[PDB]
């Protein structure tokens, strides 16, 4: 062959993972610098990596089944994620095609079984040659440059594995979809336990509480007057808060709280959507009252109106015990408002506004901060498995007759366009906690006390804030160096422009840059795992919530019985499908807050910078100051009706890679 082959005939895949895995290390000694401050030949090696970066770092907005949406092109080789976080997740899932290939009719799993088994078999033999190269690691220090190769060649394995896995898979939902009272919600999850919803779903306190510290937390707000198309009466308000309360009082006295979802637009169908998959289909834009009772111990729900319009929608008000004829009415209702809620949820406050921004966020930081800026070096570790992670999203379970078409009432095209408009529509400085809050009027904690989501939000917000402030002031020591920065120039710009950041604008002062650099970080890390890591506890059991309904919402508060409700229970398809999503996507803890060191072999230092690391430093104040808020947390946590465990520092990954 042609000599100028010569290069290509040896070239593959594994090689150049295992020389990017090299090279990182290598690079990673080249002492940060802004580039104002960089030497000459600095300057011109880190033009000439952020140009090559351009070509591996592509920017998209015509993704398969994410239209509209900035996205990476592809996923870079060293994008990929690395062999730890590959082999817990491919742990959870083969653990979760295990239980449910065992429920199924024994003639259809005879196959499926036996390739489940050895599937098995080949992770567990790739999870002991991980143990065993660790193990040579820790004998012989001296040696781990060169087990990195091994590492990578692993890698390679599991990779592997999990594209048979993946094979595995789609044949498994084709046989389930063929195949397939409350019995059957539980059935499906064979030999896994129910979450905690299950023993409580039906309490109205419950209920309440979700909205404070549930995966959504960020839709309630205080309101002072009810909105027009809100029509409730201060007899239907009295009936619930009692004789010596009303409307107005509870109002000026800040202890009303209201839930509209007018924002669902088309992922809340007008009618009935016919899938051949899942039958009729129905989801729903509500609006829901809740009150605090004059001591403020805790929200009830007050009323709930199942739509936008009062003149088709009547008021739902909530029953005393002995109203047997509005019980089930009533449960409904709640129905109602759950199906909503895991819509916005997960479109919206998950998918949307954590996963889609920091894809960008990933992206303008690999094309336009060189690998030795200071910016680059901290930011990166927040980014860990996104591009990957996020190409899953659209590739695997936003398709036609896939897990979201499945799970969710609106038409599939719907749905993408609306998540895809959500993210386009979501401000970057209004989507700040504490902006979020003061909004929303639930920030003072003396109007609204148990707050679990705001309160220890803040206290991981605010240990950010002060490690971007403190990393910020190592690098730049005034505005002049903020907006002498071409980088951050350059970065502004991409987040801007093909980063489509809603409200993003140029950055000229270093209080400014901390807040930016605060809510990336948030976003990233502690933001997507509380909206993330409550999937498993609280979104797994169908009863307690579904983003679609198989009945209409109630057309009267009276009359109704346990078998109108049953009506509304998804078909077992949807059951199925959520219990091993939701299981999957809040079992995978990978990286943590603060650690700033690989995820993977050989687990070094993200920071060379001795005035980062010092001892008693930034970066060791950060971390002290995350193990203070994990007992504050705890504290509060021995005082609360229920633990709230999401923002717990040592349950915060670094990014958001599941
Ligand atoms: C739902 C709302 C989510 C909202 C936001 C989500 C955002 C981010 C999450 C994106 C997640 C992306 C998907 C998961 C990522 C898992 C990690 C991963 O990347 O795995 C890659 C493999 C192979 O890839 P490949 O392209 O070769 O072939 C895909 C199938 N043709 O994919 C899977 O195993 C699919 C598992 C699907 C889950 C099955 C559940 C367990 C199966 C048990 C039996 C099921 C019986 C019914
Ligand atoms: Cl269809
Ligand atoms: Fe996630
Ligand atoms: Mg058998």
């Amino acid at each position: 062959d042609s000599i100028f082959f010569s290069p290509l005939k040896y070239l593959g895949a594994e090689q150049q993972r295992s020389i990017d895995a090299s090279r990182s290390l290598l690079d990673n000694l080249i002492p940060p610098s802004l580039p104002q401050y960089d030497n000459l030949a600095g300057k011109l090696a880190r033009r000439a990596v952020l140009t090559s970066k351009k070509l591996v770092y592509v920017w998209t907005e015509n993704f398969a089944n994410v239209k509209g949406v900035p996205m990476a092109r592809s996923v870079p080789l060293g994008e990929l994620p690395n062999v730890d976080w590959l082999l817990k997740t491919a742990g959870v899932i083969v653990e979760l095609i295990v239980n449910f290939v065992a429920s199924l009719p024994a003639s259809a799993a005879a196959q499926f079984e036996r390739i489940a088994a050895g599937l098995s078999g080949d992770l567990e033999a790739a999870r002991q040659v991980h143990e065993a190269l660790l193990e040579e690691a820790k004998n012989d220090p001296a040696a781990a440059g060169s087990l990195l190769l091994r590492f990578t060649e692993l890698q390679t394995r599991v990779i592997a594995l999990l594209t048979r896995v993946g094979l595995l898979v789609d044949d498994i939902l084709k046989s389930a979809s063929n195949l397939v009272g409350l019995n059957r919600f539980r059935a499906v999850f064979g030999t896994l336990r129910l979450p905690e919803v299950a023993d409580s779903f039906r309490d109205d306190e419950a209920f309440a509480y979700w909205r404070v510290a549930g995966p959504n937390p960020l839709l309630i707000r205080r309101v002072d007057a009810l909105p027009a198309n809100f029509p409730l009466g201060e007899e239907q308000f009295r009936r619930v808060m009692g004789a010596d309360d009303s409307l107005l009082e509870a109002a000026a006295s800040r202890r009303l709280y209201l839930l509209d979802y007018a924002e669902l637009g088309k992922l809340a169908p007008s009618g009935a959507v016919d899938k051949l998959l899942t039958g009729t289909g129905f989801a729903y834009a509500p609006i829901a009252l809740f009150a605090l009772g004059k001591d403020r111990a805790g929200l009830l729900p007050v009323a709930i109106q199942c739509g936008q319009d009062p003149a088709t929608h009547p008021m739902f008000v909530r029953p005393a015990e002995s109203e047997s004829d509005l019980y089930w009415g009533w449960q409904m209702a709640k129905t109602v408002v759950q199906v909503a809620e895991e819509n916005y949820h997960e479109m919206f406050v998950h998918l949307a506004q954590t996963h889609l921004v920091s894809e960008a966020f990933c992206l303008a930081t690999q094309r336009t901060l060189a690998p030795s800026h200071p910016l680059h070096v901290l930011l990166a570790p927040h980014f860990e498995g996104t591009l990957f992670i996020n190409e899953g999203a659209a590739r695997i379970l936003l398709p036609s007759a896939g897990f979201i078409d499945v799970m969710f009432a609106a038409p599939i095209q719907d749905t993408q366009a609306t998540a895809g408009g959500n993210r386009l529509g979501f401000d970057f400085y209004r989507g700040m906690l504490p902006e979020s809050l003061k909004a929303r009027n639930v920030d003072d904690p003396a109007a609204l006390p148990d707050y679990p989501y705001r309160d220890d939000g803040l206290l991981v917000w605010n240990a950010i804030r002060q490690w971007a402030a403190d990393y910020v002031a190592v690098y730049y020591a005034s505005d002049g160096d903020v907006t002498a920065d071409v980088e951050l120039a350059a970065w502004v710009g991409e987040v801007i422009g093909s980063g489509k950041v809603a409200g993003f604008r140029p950055i000229t002062g270093r209080s400014q840059l901390v807040e930016v650099l605060t809510m990336v970080i948030f976003t990233a890390s502690a933001q997507h795992a509380a909206v993330n890591f409550p999937q498993p506890s609280m979104m797994t059991y169908a009863p307690a919530i579904c983003a679609m309904s198989a009945a209409p919402a109630p057309d009267s508060p009276s009359g109704k019985s346990e078998a109108d409700w049953l009506k509304m229970m998804p078909p077992t398809l949807v059951a199925l499908e959520k219990v091993n999503i939701y299981h999957l996507l809040g079992s995978v803890y990978h990286g943590r807050l603060g650690d700033y060191r690989q995820t993977g072999f050989p687990y070094a230092p993200v920071f060379s910078d001795r005035r980062v690391t010092a001892s008693g430093g930034p970066l060791e104040r950060f971390q002290a100051r995350l193990k203070e808020v994990e007992a504050t947390i705890r504290t509060r946590n021995q005082a609360r009706r229920k633990p709230y465990e999401y923002l717990l520092p040592s349950r915060i990954p670094a990014s958001t890679n599941i």
